[PDB]
C-alpha cells in the first residue's frame, strides 16, 4: 500500500544530521592540523550519509527489480552512500596507524569491489545470480577485515599505546558492525526476503549510525588524533 520503512529513514536522517553538525562544530574549533584531517574525513562521512538518508526519505534512490516471480523494491541510493563513506572510514583507520600508501590503495580497491558487486547483486534479475554477487562482495569485505585485523594492528603496535588502543576500539567496532551487513542483505528484501523491508531499513540504519557517528564520537574524542 504505502512505505512503512519511512520512520527509520527519518530517524537516520535526524541522527546523521545531528552527528554531521556536531562534528562540523568541534572540527572548526580545533587548531591542530593533524586532528583536523580526522575531522574533515569524519564530518564528510556523516554528511554523505545524511544527504542519502534524506533523499530516500523523500522517495529517491528506489527502484523495482523482478526476481523470484515478484516485483521487489531496492533502495539503491544506499549504495551511493557506501561507495564513498566506507573508504573514507578506512582512510581514518589508515591514518591512525600510519598505513603504507599501497595498503590504503588495496583497501580502497577491495572496498570499491565490495560496494560495486553488492549493488550489481541488488539489481540482478536471475534469483541465484544475486547470491553469486553477494558472495564476491562478502569475499572482498572479509579481505578488508583481515588486513585491518592482522595488518593494521601490527602497525598500531609501533605507535604510542594511546593511539594503539584507540585503534583497537575502532577496529573492534568496524569488525563487529561490518560483519553484520552481509547477513542482513542475505535474509532481507534484497536476498531471501525473510526479514521485510521496514525491519531491514531499521537494521541497516542502526549499523550505519553506529559505524559512522558512533565511530566518529570515539575517534574524534580521542587524544590519539592530535600531533
Ligand atoms: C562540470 C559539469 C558537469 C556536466 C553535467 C553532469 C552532472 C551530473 C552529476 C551526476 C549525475 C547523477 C544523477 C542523479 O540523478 O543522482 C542520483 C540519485 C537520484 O535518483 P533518481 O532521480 O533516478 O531516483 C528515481 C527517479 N525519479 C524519482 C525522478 C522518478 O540520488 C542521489 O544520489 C542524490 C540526489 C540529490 C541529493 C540531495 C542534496 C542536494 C540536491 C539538489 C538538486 C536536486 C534537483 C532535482
Ligand atoms: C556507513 C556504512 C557502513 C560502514 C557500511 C558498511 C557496509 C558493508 C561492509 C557492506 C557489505 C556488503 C556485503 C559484505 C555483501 C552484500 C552487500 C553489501 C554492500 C551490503
Ligand atoms: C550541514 C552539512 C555540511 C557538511 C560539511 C562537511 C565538510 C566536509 O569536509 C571538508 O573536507 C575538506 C576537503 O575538501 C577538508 O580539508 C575540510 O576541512 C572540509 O572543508
Amino acid at each position: 500500500t504505502g512505505r512503512p520503512e519511512w520512520i527509520w529513514l527519518a530517524l537516520g536522517t535526524a541522527l546523521m544530521g545531528l552527528g554531521t553538525l556536531y562534528f562540523l562544530v568541534k572540527g572548526m574549533g580545533v587548531s591542530d592540523p593533524d586532528a583536523k584531517k580526522f575531522y574533515a574525513i569524519t564530518t564528510l562521512v556523516a554528511a554523505i550519509a545524511f544527504t542519502m538518508f534524506l533523499s530516500m526519505l523523500l522517495g529517491y534512490g528506489l527502484t523495482m527489480v523482478p526476481f523470484g516471480g515478484e516485483q521487489n523494491p531496492i533502495y539503491w541510493a544506499r549504495y551511493a552512500d557506501w561507495l564513498f563513506t566506507t573508504p573514507l572510514l578506512l582512510l581514518d583507520l589508515a591514518l591512525l596507524v600510519d598505513a603504507d600508501q599501497g595498503t590504503i590503495l588495496a583497501l580502497v580497491g577491495a572496498d570499491g569491489i565490495m560496494i560495486g558487486t553488492g549493488l550489481v547483486g541488488a539489481l540482478t534479475k536471475v534469483y541465484s545470480y544475486r547470491f553469486v554477487w553477494w558472495a564476491i562482495s562478502t569475499a572482498a569485505m572479509l579481505y578488508i577485515l583481515y588486513v585491518l585485523f592482522f595488518g593494521f594492528t601490527s602497525k598500531a603496535e609501533s605507535m604510542r599505546p594511546e593511539v594503539a588502543s584507540t585503534f583497537k576500539v575502532l577496529r573492534n567496532v568496524t569488525v563487529v558492525l561490518w560483519s553484520a551487513y552481509p547477513v542482513v542483505w542475505l535474509i532481507g528484501s534484497e536476498g531471501a526476503g525473510i526479514v521485510p523491508l521496514n525491519i531491514e531499513t531499521l537494521l541497516f540504519m542502526v549499523l550505519d549510525v553506529s559505524a559512522k557517528v558512533g565511530f566518529g564520537l570515539i575517534l574524534l574524542r580521542s587524544r590519539a588524533i592530535f600531533g
